[PDB]
DNA sequence: CTGGGGTCCT
DNA sequence: AGGACCC
């Protein structure tokens, strides 16, 4: 009952989809911005001290040539995403998507079939593709070990199709459970892949310096857990369960200590297409109840015309607006003629319920600084 | 000088 | 509606 996982991710996802669209990006150091936040860089970039999410002001003090490309508009990045989970889904059909460059494959039922398919003279063939976590040695005759190296060669010929078909390069690493196949993908970067042996897990589960290093365990988690003395993974494998259970209630409690012991239960969900859509704006200020319904305008033109292409009609709409110096929203369902005219003049009536919302939110007789618009509920 | 997105749970 | 989490 021992599953084969692997977890693949892209990388320098953005910068490496703008290297693709202009190859003259390739061989300078390159950054993907949005607003004042460097998102992403490529391997260049980060040589010369560019690290992801570092301020703009403070990723051309530590490298002033770097090369800057506006990445607000993500209609490029979705594309390829799911181009490469299209991709991975011909592998598999089950296969989870997390963000837009990260994808789980449930590798089990295929590597049984290939095992079968084997016989005895080539079982001892068998040999691992990429690296080995922590140099461990391989046992031919456990047959956990066969099967993640068998799943080792599918995450190779994953990882080799991506880039044959897509001109794409991503990290992959193959374990028994979620949890693990992501912690282990991202120890050789970038552009390699790596298997994890059962017996190097709690190495692994012990490599990482603080809890919030864990997926799953979040900003918020881990300020409550260091109020605790709560600080390594060790210290949450013995924290006492019962004072773990009464601070973050029943649920976090056993799902965080069972992570920090490398035990994931959690299947590989199919994630199939959106659950919703959505555009969002930042700004300095807005202070116009008609700047504010332009930019809104704005929103509903590009989510129109995603809607429009998807051939699914939203059944709930949401508008999210951000107050100077939290984040407040309101929905409403969208009228059913409305919903069946989608694909008429579609944009008054949008933003007519857009602005009745807002107004619910503002009083008109401000100064926000976020603007977003939600197309959920989808048929 | 902190983006632009997504998921599910309450 | 808001909040926790993910990238
Ligand atoms: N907070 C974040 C994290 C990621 N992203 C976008 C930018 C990234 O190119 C893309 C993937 O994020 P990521 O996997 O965390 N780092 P990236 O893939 O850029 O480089 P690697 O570290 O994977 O080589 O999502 C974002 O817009 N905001
Ligand atoms: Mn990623
Ligand atoms: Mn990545």
């Amino acid at each position: 009952s021992s599953r084969v996982i692997v977890h693949v991710d892209l990388d320098c996802f953005y910068a490496q989809v703008e290297m693709i669209s202009n190859p003259e990006l390739k061989d300078k150091p390159l950054g993907v911005q949005q607003k004042y936040l460097v998102v992403t860089c490529n391997y260049e970039a980060g040589k010369l001290g560019v690290k992801k999410l570092m301020n703009v002001r403070d990723a051309k003090e530590k490298c002033p040539q770097l090369v800057l490309v506006n990445g607000e508009d993500l209609t490029r990045y979705r594309e390829m995403s799911y181009k490469v989970t299209e991709l991975l889904e011909e592998f598999s059909p089950v296969v989870e998507r997390l963000g837009f460059d990260e994808n789980f494959v449930d590798l089990t039922e295929m590597v049984e079939k290939r095992l079968q398919q084997l016989q005895s003279d080539e079982l001892s063939a068998v040999t691992v593709s990429g690296h080995v976590y922590n140099n461990q040695s391989i046992n031919l005759l456990d047959v956990l070990h066969i099967r993640l190296l068998v799943g080792s060669q599918i995450a190779a010929e994953m990882r080799e199709a991506m880039y044959n078909q897509l001109g794409l390069t991503g990290c992959a690493g193959v374990a028994s459970n979620k949890l693990l196949a992501k912690l282990v993908s991202g120890v050789f970067k970038p552009n390699q892949q790596t298997v994890l042996l059962p017996e190097s897990c709690q190495h692994l589960i012990h490599s990482l310096n603080h809890i919030k290093e864990i997926p799953g365990i979040g900003y918020k988690t881990a300020k409550c857990l260091e109020a605790l003395g709560i600080n390594s993974v060790r210290d949450l494998q013995t924290f006492s369960p019962k004072i773990l259970e009464k601070e973050l209630g029943i649920s976090v409690a056993q799902r965080i200590q069972k992570l920090s012991f490398g035990e994931d239960n959690s299947p590989v969900i199919l994630s199939g297409p959106p659950q919703s859509f959505s555009e969002e704006d930042s700004f300095k200020k807005c202070s116009s109840e008609v700047e504010a319904k332009n930019k809104i305008e704005e929103l509903l033109a590009s989510l129109l015309n995603r809607v429009c292409q998807d051939g699914r009609k939203p059944h709930t709409v949401r508008l999210i607006i951000r107050r100077y110096s939290g984040r407040e929203s309101r929905q409403c369902p969208i009228p059913s003629h409305v919903i069946q005219k989608l694909g008429y003049d579609v944009m008054t009536p949008m933003v007519d319920i857009l602005m009745k919302l807002f107004r619910n939110m503002v009083n008109v007789k401000f100064h926000l600084t976020l603007l977003s618009v939600c197309f959920c509920n989808l048929k």
